[PDB]
């Protein structure tokens, strides 16, 4: 079994928190401990390999910087989700990677570019926008959603083929 620090990111109101509970216990946020990293660790088998699945959860809002510069730091891999009816989280997905390459320090690290919020009615970015975003980062792009729970681990999951990978 081995530790992997999966760093959820998005903007603050993608929906990263729903969707990351979900891999948890696949329940809508109703009942939390907030105040506090709301992070959660879960053990899987991906790749033939039985390994735990630390997922933590920073604060998309709030002043906490500190935090981000060591989350990077701990974490293995980032995950990137914003919500297709919010163009703006599509622009902080874009920032956000910057972040983690200065960090890393490479261009190519590992992770992915999930589009939660597919069940509404109201899409701003088309997936096309998204997916010659992820595309041309050389990151695999997924599409979720944290309200009907779609294809919610198959973002995550990827995630663990990125890290394993690179
Ligand atoms: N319809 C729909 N709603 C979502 C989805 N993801 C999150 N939401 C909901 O939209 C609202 C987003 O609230 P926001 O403050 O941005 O997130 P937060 O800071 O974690 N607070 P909360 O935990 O309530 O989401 C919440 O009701 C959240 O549960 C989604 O994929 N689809
Ligand atoms: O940049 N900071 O302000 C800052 C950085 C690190 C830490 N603690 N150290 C660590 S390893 N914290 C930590 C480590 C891993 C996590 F998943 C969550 C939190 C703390 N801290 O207050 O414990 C603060
Ligand atoms: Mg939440």
């Amino acid at each position: 079994m081995t530790e992997y620090k999966l760093v959820v990111v998005g903007a603050g109101g993608v929906g990263k928190s729903a969707l990351t509970i979900q891999l948890i216990q696949n329940h809508f946020v109703d009942e939390y401990d907030p105040s506090i990293e709301d992070s959660y660790r879960k053990q899987v088998v991906i790749d033939g390999e039985t390994c735990l699945l630390d997922i933590l959860d920073t604060a998309g809002q709030e002043e906490y910087s500190a935090m981000r510069d060591q989350y990077m730091r701990t974490g293995e891999g980032f995950l990137c989700v914003f919500a297709i009816n919010n163009t703006k989280s599509f622009e902080d997905i874009h920032q956000y990677r910057e972040q983690i390459k200065r960090v890393k320090d490479s261009d190519d690290v590992p992770m992915v570019l999930v589009g939660n919020k597919c069940d509404l009615a109201a899409r701003t970015v088309e997936s096309r926008q998204a997916q010659d975003l992820a595309r041309s980062y050389g990151i695999p792009y997924i599409e979720t959603s944290a309200k009907t729970r779609q294809g919610v681990e198959d973002a995550f999951y990827t995630l663990v083929r990125e890290i394993r990978q690179h």
